């Protein structure tokens, strides 16, 4: 409507949290669980949805191009760690292409 923080939490992220390919980026890579002891090594910023919801709830964000920096953060991160055709990246370039479409709708 107004805000973009508001607008950020309320469409962007509640409409990317229900998406279909939305679970594994709902929470941090847990990489003891997963084998991975390069993980963390390798992504110096790690990124979720999960934190990023956080952040929103709890009026972390300075401002919009914030909140916008970590989506893009976690979409990167996933195709930096990950092979380029791997089902994961399928899944967040799924995500990526309609982050896209919903952040062009946005308030000013
Ligand atoms: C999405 C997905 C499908 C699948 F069939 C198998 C896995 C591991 C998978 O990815 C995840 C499943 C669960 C989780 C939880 C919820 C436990 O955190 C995370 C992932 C996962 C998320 N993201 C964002 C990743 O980037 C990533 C990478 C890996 C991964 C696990 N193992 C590898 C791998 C390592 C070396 C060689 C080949 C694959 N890559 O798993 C995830």
């Amino acid at each position: 409507q107004t805000n973009q923080l508001q607008y950020l939490l309320r469409v962007v992220l509640k409409t990317l949290w229900k998406h279909q390919f939305a679970w594994p980026f709902q929470q941090p890579v847990d990489a003891v669980k997963l084998n991975l002891p390069d993980y963390y090594k390798i992504i110096k910023t790690p990124m979720d949805m999960g934190t990023i919801k956080k952040r929103l709830e709890n009026n972390y964000y300075w401002n919009a191009q914030e909140c916008i920096q970590d989506f893009n953060t976690m979409f990167t991160n996933c195709y930096i760690y990950n092979k380029p055709g791997d089902d994961i990246v399928l899944m967040a370039e799924a995500l990526e292409k309609l982050f896209l479409q919903k952040i062009n709708e946005l308030p000013t």
